[PDB]
């Protein structure tokens, strides 16, 4: 809460670096005892105190995490322009990142990703935490090797629970991550294209999947497929997917 209070003039403010549900997003310096790159997230309509405690709430959320493929909190600065200061990752959104480089990353990197996210999800679990938005959109890239998860309605990425009785279980975010998996191997891009979302519901009623995608091992869709259980007791837990992610990235770094 408040002993992440951090005074402006310890904030210098550098180039837009991309933009969020409340504002702007800002490459910055945070300087403290030595001067740190930071993402520096800015609210237009903060003046406003249900703004205020929406955009904030993202600051409170993450206050509870520490984990190395979660986004840090660095701080926040309360007064007005309210800002929320974060750990910077210089290569940006995932699903750009996947789809300027679709012939510059091979299968261990996207495996590598996939398990890291795993990693951040089964600590999310531990933690007794639903996210409710595991998505590419929502992965950061802060080298070509380590990838974060960043954000604290998507019905091409929701399980059937969630979409006809808005459940959100750590069953939902396992389906989820299924379809974030799928959108790593198909290099960003995005599940359904050309489905209306009003039609999604239907398709996954009558046992259809997203395909198989090329160059995918088949034991790595399989895990998926699993994701994918339309009975939420039959979806794996984190602990498992983790796990299992481990085995096909030793499986692919060596043949
Ligand atoms: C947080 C955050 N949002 N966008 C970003 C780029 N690097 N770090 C961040």
């Amino acid at each position: 809460t408040r002993d992440y209070e951090i005074q402006r003039e310890r904030i210098e403010l550098g180039r837009c670096i991309g933009e969020g549900q409340f504002g702007d997003v800002h490459q910055g310096i945070y300087m403290s005892p030595p001067a740190l790159a930071v993402a520096i997230k800015t609210c237009k309509n903060c003046t406003s105190d249900s703004v205020r405690e929406k955009f904030l709430q993202e600051a409170l959320t993450m206050r509870q995490f520490d984990h190395p493929h979660i986004v840090k909190l660095i701080g926040v600065i309360t007064e007005n322009p309210v800002w929320i200061i974060m750990e910077l990752c210089t290569l940006g959104e995932l699903r750009s990142f996947l789809q300027v480089r679709k012939y510059s990353l091979d299968l261990a990197s996207l495996i590598l990703y996939a398990y890291q996210l795993s990693t951040a999800l089964a600590y999310l679990e531990s933690k007794r935490f639903v996210h409710r938005d595991i998505a590419a959109r929502n992965v950061l890239v802060s080298s070509n090797d380590c990838v974060k998860l960043g954000d604290f309605l998507p019905i091409k990425w929701m399980a059937p629970e969630s979409i006809n009785f808005r459940r959100f279980t750590s069953a939902s975010d396992v389906w989820m991550f299924g379809v974030c998996m799928w959108e790593i191997l198909m290099h960003g891009v995005k599940p359904f294209q050309g489905v209306k979302n009003n039609d999604v519901i239907g398709r996954i009623e009558n046992g259809e999947r997203l395909p198989m995608p090329p160059n995918c091992p088949p034991t790595l869709y399989s895990l998926m497929t699993k994701c994918w259980a339309y009975d939420p007791s039959r979806r794996p837990r984190f602990t498992e997917l983790k796990a299992q992610l481990s085995t096909i990235l030793e499986e692919e770094k060596a043949q």
